[PDB]
């Protein structure tokens, strides 16, 4: 549990937002990309699995899940590649209610950025830092530390 | 000591690599730009601090201390702007010696990428889970959840 990610792809004003969320926490990272290629999807897997240690990653799609770039990637990283199936269904759920409320702060700051990316990058910051009580960053650092004292 | 980061800007390949040290740890973040701007070490920080606690940032250079775009980044963030003088001067080493290390690191694995910012990010990898005994990103997450605690 401590080391599950799950992919998640959400879009807005034309372009890709590319989120990976720390299950046990709710912790997430994202990028805004061109468009949902292998290519994207192995390189953010691996700027992610050099910052957290991501033992598991569901991926969003089977497009990813198939990619040769993103096997090489889980392979380099260490990462068990799994699909995403939400084998049990409140997963879907969660993960569209994440985008409706990451959608709705990047709306809430849009107007102080000239760019999307940096708008992403401000939602990132705020959802990590909401607290709901403990924050999501608060959360994956304990869980984590938690794990490595066994 | 738990929420200070160090700035730090190395080159390589006629580009800029940025780097962000977690001074207690030695965990990095770092990033491959054209050159460093104010906008791209703005943006750079405004990533960092929504994913680790960043309180204090030691910036790299004079520039990056005036921008007002990273001032503005910090002041967004709430980020405590400092200097990076080092009034101890053994961070110049240290600093030195992470560049150093990187650079071999990025040499050992460049073959295995096409881009250079690629290799960076498994440089950051390996740099992050050596152990030397822990690893710097279990010495991050002990020191930030003691904090919490
Ligand atoms: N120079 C001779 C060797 C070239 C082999 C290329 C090759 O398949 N390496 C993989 C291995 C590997 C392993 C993990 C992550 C990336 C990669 C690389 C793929 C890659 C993917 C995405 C990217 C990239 C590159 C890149 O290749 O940099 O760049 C920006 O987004
Ligand atoms: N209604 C539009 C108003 C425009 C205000 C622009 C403005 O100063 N925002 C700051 C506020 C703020 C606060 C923190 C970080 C960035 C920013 C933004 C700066 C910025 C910097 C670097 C970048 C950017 C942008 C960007 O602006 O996206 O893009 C990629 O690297």
């Amino acid at each position: 549990s401590p080391g599950i990610w799950q992919l998640d792809c959400t879009h807005l004003e034309g372009k890709v937002i590319l989120v990976a969320v720390h299950v046990a926490s709710g912790y997430i990272e994202a990028e805004v990309i061109p468009a949902e290629t292998g290519q994207e999807t192995a390189y953010f897997l691996l700027k992610l699995a050099g910052r957290w240690p991501v033992k598991t990653v569901h991926t969003d799609n089977g497009s990813n899940f198939t990619s040769t770039t993103v096997k090489a990637a889980c392979w380099w990283a260490g990462i068990k590649q799994e699909d995403g199936i939400p084998y049990n269904p409140q997963s879907q759920g969660v993960i569209e209610s994440m985008n409706k409320e990451l959608k709705k702060i990047i709306g809430q700051v849009r107007d102080q950025a000239e760019h999307l990316k940096t708008a992403v990058q401000m939602a990132v910051f705020i959802h990590n830092h909401k607290r709901k009580g403990y924050s999501a960053g608060e959360r994956i650092v304990d869980i984590i530390a938690t794990d490595i004292q066994t």
